[PDB]
Parts: C-alpha cells; structure tokens; sequence
DNA sequence: GCAATAAAAGGGCA
DNA sequence: TGCCCTTTTATTGC
C-alpha cells in the first residue's frame, strides 16, 4: 500500500489501558525505584521501563497510558510490563481495554518543497505561519491526520489510531508535494 | 533548547 | 465547563 515506494517510520505509539483496580500512587512511588511522582505538578506515577522504551503515567483510576514505543505491538507489550510492574507491587491489576490512541510516523521524500506555494494552494487544510513554527500544517480531512511539512523534504505524520491511516495521509499527500518541490 | 502537532489520562483553576 | 497540568516522538530555525 506504498505506490510512492517510501513507508513512514513509525516514531511514537500513545495507548491507554485500564488496570481496572484503583491504585495508591504514593504506595507505588514509594516501592518503586523507576518511579516519579508528585500531585503538585501532575495526578500520576510516571515510571519508564528499558525495553521497549517507554513512559507510563499511571494514574489512581487504575487507567495507564503508554508512551514512546515504536510500533502497536511494543507498545501493548510495555504495558503488559507496566501492569506486571503494579501487580508484582501489590495491585490486583487486570488489563483491559487496551486501544491504540495516538500514532507518530515520519519519513523523507529527499527533495526541496516550496511550503508557501503549497500552503496557499491548499488554504482549506494548510496553517503555515513560519516565524511561529517553521513547519507547514496540512490538516487533512480523509483520513483525518495532520501533518508536519518541512521545506527539507522530511514530513510528520500525526493524530492515526491504525498505522494505514498514517500511510494512506503519506500517500495523499506525495503528489501534492511533488507538485511544489523547490527547483 | 524552544517553537507546534496529535493523543490519552487527572487534579486544579477562573 | 474548558483548558492546562505531564509524557512521548518526529521536525527546522531561531
């Protein structure tokens, strides 16, 4: 599903999962040494395993969410590691509802591209404002993802729940970028 | 750095 | 209510 012969490199996988138990955070931030926590800054437990790497931020609910893993599968297993991490803790933690809620891919076509021209071709969709940030902000509608366009040639694709709508909004958009690739 | 992007979870605040 | 709290990741250019 690649006819631009390039596949986005999956950055970042956001997931949730509900540990379906209610947790005392100091308990677990005290018995853990991979733990952070203080209520003053922020509700949850942040604690980062090795492999995969990854952050969770556990929260009194005994809902979690999962950060920095490369792919879907990394990231349901650090997770699985987290809730083992609460379980060997004391917690009678279960693990349901497990769902893919953000997917971070990037990649490079390799050539120049003229973000004005594109941005003012495609106003509906496009924010470009570089003295704010120097990226182009296309916001496609079908599938709904946004995307980070560089004049480098390198393109931030967010906001997927399923790694196709990440490759379906590359493939959207290479024509388009061809089309206001800088000579 | 740090800017903005997407997304989830919660406590706090005006 | 709503919006930021924190975390993650890719990115260019101040």
């Amino acid at each position: 599903k690649h006819p631009s012969g390039i596949v986005p490199t999956l950055q970042n996988i956001v997931s949730t999962v509900n540990l379906d138990c209610k947790l005392d955070l100091k308990a677990i931030a005290l018995q853990a040494r991979n733990a952070e926590y203080n209520p003053k800054r922020f509700a949850a437990v942040i604690m980062r395993i090795r492999e995969p790497k990854t952050t969770a931020l556990i929260f009194a609910s005994g809902k979690m969410v999962c950060t920095g893993a490369k792919s879907e599968d990394f990231s349901k297993m650090a997770a699985r590691k987290y809730a083992r991490i609460v379980q060997k803790l004391g917690f009678p933690a279960k693990f349901k509802d497990f769902k893919i809620q953000n997917i971070v891919g990037s990649c490079d076509v390799k050539f120049p591209i003229r973000l004005e021209g594109l941005a003012y071709s495609h106003a509906a969709f496009s924010s470009y404002e570089p003295e704010l940030f120097p990226g182009l902000i296309y916001r496609m509608k079908v599938p709904k993802i946004v995307l980070l366009i560089f004049v480098s040639g390198k393109i931030v694709i967010t906001g997927a729940k399923m790694r196709d709508e990440t490759y379906k909004a590359f493939e959207n958009i290479y024509p388009v970028l061809s089309e206001f690739r800088k000579i």
